[PDB]
């Protein structure tokens, strides 16, 4: 079925330092699990079980489909 609201993951292209203590630190080529993507800041999770809000500039949702067809 669908245990817990978590079915979206995004990978980081560059590195970033969670400015605020609430934000989560990222790393170049790091796959972060998106938890809450409703607020301006996209909340993701790290392999360390840690979570925080991060911008959609150093990350990108995965699980895309055919190259030719791009959601349209």
């Amino acid at each position: 079925g669908s245990t817990m609201a978590e079915e979206v993951v995004v990978v980081a292209k560059f590195d970033y330092v969670a400015q605020q203590e609430q934000e989560l630190d990222i790393k170049k080529n790091e796959r972060l699990w998106l938890l809450d993507d409703s607020k301006s800041w996209w909340r993701v999770r790290n392999s360390m079980n840690k979570t925080g809000f991060v911008p959609s500039n150093y990350v990108e949702r995965k699980n895309s489909a055919r190259a030719a067809a791009n959601s349209s």
